[PDB]
């Protein structure tokens, strides 16, 4: 009846993620279910604990991202997939673009991530 | 190597080997319920998809990889996720980023869910 629901649910993850990520990593865990899979530069992570954890150990202090572009999708099996492509600026390291994966899924009645991917835009040289 | 990046990158190198040489085949990954997304836009259905992709105004697209992530997913997925440059005819080298949602249907993996967005110099 107007803006899809996976178009909200996927905004809605997306605003929920990043704050999150600049303001307390170690409360990810609740947005992941155990069976969770995580790529970080190349690197994979399975299951909640070594995602949050994983996610706590960036050395970085202040972080602040700008959503260029986000785009969500149902999946056959009734899961929401999204892509987003923007930029952050990680303390005072330059700013650079990233592009990130989410693939929410319904469990409990409440939208949850299974796969998130993320990579950092590198510059070319 | 693990096996869902044998099958996702087996999957790339088909789906961009199509694109650069023969659009009006790249059909063969899809099925008739996917769905696109390019730039922006919304291309529903194979049929939509492949019109869309067909008829880009240009000869030759070439595509190189940057880096290629691929990953499986409780229920039998893989998602494959893309960053590198592209070339059309002699316009200038552009960025790209692009997503794969891929499923087994009917003995085979095909793409259900494919996202592709430009990347802004």
């Amino acid at each position: 009846g107007d803006k899809p629901i996976w178009e909200q649910i996927g905004s809605s993850f997306i605003q929920h993620y990043y704050q999150l990520f600049a303001n307390d990593r170690t409360q990810l865990g609740a947005i992941y279910i155990d069976a969770s899979c995580l790529t970080w530069e190349g690197q994979q992570f399975q299951g909640k604990a070594a995602i949050v954890e994983k996610l706590s150990s960036l050395p970085f202090q202040k972080i602040q991202h700008s959503i260029t572009a986000q785009d969500h999708q149902p999946t056959p099996d009734s899961c929401i997939i999204s892509m987003v492509v923007g930029q952050l600026k990680a303390d005072e390291d330059p700013i650079m673009g990233f592009h990130q994966m989410f693939l929410l899924k319904n469990i409990n009645d409440a939208w949850v991530c299974t796969n998130d991917m993320f990579r950092l835009a590198l510059h070319n040289f």
